[PDB]
């Protein structure tokens, strides 16, 4: 009946395809790559997955995160440590940290790999009275009634929707991330533990199967001559003097499976749709990962997208309502992440010092309340 073309088979595209199908819309999913660390899916994200029929993925693969702590970088002592039980009670779902690999594999399995066309890199969309068409680098094309551009932070379709080409803004820090086996010599196995100091941080969080998702953050200029070959040396020098658990992590990680990402965001857009085409996921909003809401927001995007089509077939009207519901939400998330990034990574070391001070006096009430505000502001409340 109604055909949606979905570009991108990441969290966004697969969630959108699942949501559109829930609403009786047939989706063909296209993905540029020919084949193939972790994210923390907070309760708003979890509730969305559950709404989408993918609740089992979260529950099964979400690591046992039960409490959190911040530790002094030099001494390794707790500044604050507390349970997240109240977070779970107030929001109705637990936070589910999950390895990217497993999450991708499970979502693809849920949708169906044979219903995704791989090696299809979109370059262009065109809309006429009757529908929309896309072209792929391999020379092929495809037509449908609706187009979902979930093609990522470097989205090729975004400029057609906005009429100009947004540029990524370097956020001023570098993130190294990966997975290691759990060891209490590093930190507790059911805890989100972060060492903070010097505008840097080192974080450990449990995913499934007795592993930690880890990440190192260092404020630095973009473009340094660093990669997996210099990796262990880079970390050793950026985290010189840091408590023993940090040195132990640097020694346990495998540089060859560790990722180095220069963190960017994009100034928020005031538009998400044009005619039969909607931006979704990173294509429509690209945030620093500082509050862990990028993947969550893509899932939220999909829930709303599905909702607006549940009882209409007026595409332009449905997308205008999608845009109305999502635009201010994702603007706030991007900006809130940016603020958190600047505080955590020493944009103004005094504010950052002030923050460390707050962490020493922190009972968890404040942190949990802030987390709830972000979560409860999502579409499923
Ligand atoms: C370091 C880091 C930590 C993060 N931590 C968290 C977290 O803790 N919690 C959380 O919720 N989120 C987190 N995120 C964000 C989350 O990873 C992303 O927001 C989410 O994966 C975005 O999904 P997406 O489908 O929109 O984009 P992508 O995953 O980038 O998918 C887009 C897909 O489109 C394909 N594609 C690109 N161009 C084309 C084209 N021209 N034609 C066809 N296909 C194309 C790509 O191959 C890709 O598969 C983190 C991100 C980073 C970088
Ligand atoms: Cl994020």
């Amino acid at each position: 009946h109604m055909k949606a073309i979905v570009i991108g088979a990441g969290i966004g595209g697969l969630s959108a395809a699942v949501a559109l199908k829930q609403s009786g819309i047939d989706c063909d999913v296209y993905e540029a790559v020919k084949e193939i660390a972790a994210i923390s899916v907070w309760p708003n994200g979890v509730k969305c997955m559950a709404h989408l029929g993918m609740g089992d993925i979260m529950e099964t693969f979400g690591g046992p995160l039960r409490r959190m702590a911040y530790r002094d970088f030099r001494s390794g002592e707790n500044m604050t440590q507390f349970s997240l039980a109240p977070l779970i009670e107030r929001t109705g779902s637990r936070p589910c940290p999950v390895s990217r690999a497993e999450l991708q594999r499970e979502m693809l399995d849920y949708w169906g790999r044979d219903s995704v066309q791989f090696g299809k890199r979109v370059t262009r969309c065109e809309e006429d009275a009757d529908g929309v068409t896309v072209w792929f680098t391999d020379g092929s094309s495809a037509s449908g009634d609706l187009l979902i551009a979930a093609d990522g932070s470097h989205s090729a379709l975004r400029p057609w929707v906005l009429g100009f080409t947004p540029q990524r803004r370097y956020a001023g820090y570098v993130n190294w991330n990966g997975l290691v086996e759990i060891d209490e010599a590093l930190a507790p196995g059911d805890q989100w533990t972060t060492f903070v100091g010097e505008g840097k941080q080192v974080s450990l969080m449990p995913v499934s199967a007795g592993r930690f998702y880890f990440f190192f953050d260092v404020p630095l200029p973009a473009g340094l001559a660093e990669d997996r070959d210099t990796l262990r040396a880079d970390l050793s020098r950026y985290f010189a003097g840091w408590a023993p658990p940090v040195q132990k992590l640097i020694a346990a990680l495998d540089p060859q499976t560790t990722n180095r990402i220069e963190i960017h965001d994009i100034e928020p857009f005031s538009r998400l749709v044009r005619g039969r085409v909607a931006l979704l996921g990173d294509a429509g909003h690209s945030t620093t990962p500082d509050i862990g809401q990028g993947g969550c927001a893509a899932m939220e995007d999909a829930v709303v997208l599905g909702a607006v089509f549940r009882q209409t077939r007026d595409i332009a009207a449905a997308l205008r309502e999608y845009e109305a519901q999502r635009c201010d939400r994702v603007r706030d998330l991007v900006l809130k992440a940016r603020k958190r990034c600047d505080i955590t990574h020493g944009k103004d070391m005094q504010l950052t010092e002030a923050w460390y001070q707050e962490l020493r006096e922190e009972t968890g009430e404040r942190i949990i309340n802030g987390m709830c505000d972000t979560i409860l502001s999502g579409p499923l409340g």
